[PDB]
């Protein structure tokens, strides 16, 4: 009945820098979805102690959630818009993991997915 430490936010050993496609993922990408009406159970790590799902942390051993991808690109975490991507992809298939077809986080997720996949459509070229 404890969760594990959330996702690092930064870290002196891992390499950083800044990139248009990071500056475009933060701006663009995580804004539009972060202010969405379906995005506050995304917003943080889940807490499955509070939620009461004992076994959250036995099937998803690797969590992520938006809150963590905004520090880390608030926070220049990343090297490259594929770690980023990668985060938001891990978070949503996360989801579909854990959760019934039917259930209304399922259905949250479906739309800020589709949310998602429409903006990371228009990613800019590297420059
Ligand atoms: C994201 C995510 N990936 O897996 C699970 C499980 C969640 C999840 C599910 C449910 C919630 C939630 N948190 C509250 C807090 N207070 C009341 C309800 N809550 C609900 N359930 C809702 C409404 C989202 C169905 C949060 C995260």
């Amino acid at each position: 009945s404890m969760n594990p430490p959330p996702p690092e936010t930064s870290n002196p050993n891992k390499p950083k820098r800044q990139t248009n496609q990071l500056q475009y993922l933060l701006r663009v990408v995580l804004k539009t979805l972060w202010k969405h009406q379906f995005a506050w159970p995304f917003q943080q790590p889940v807490d499955a102690v509070k939620l009461n799902l004992p076994d959250y942390y036995k099937i998803i051993k690797t969590p992520m959630d938006m809150g963590t991808i905004k520090k880390r690109l608030e926070n220049n975490y990343y090297w490259n818009a594929q770690e980023c991507i990668q985060d938001f992809n891990t978070m949503f298939t996360n989801c579909y993991i854990y959760n019934k077809p039917g259930d209304d986080i399922v259905l949250m997720a479906e739309a800020l997915e589709k949310l998602f996949l429409q903006k990371i459509n228009e990613l800019p070229t590297e420059e």
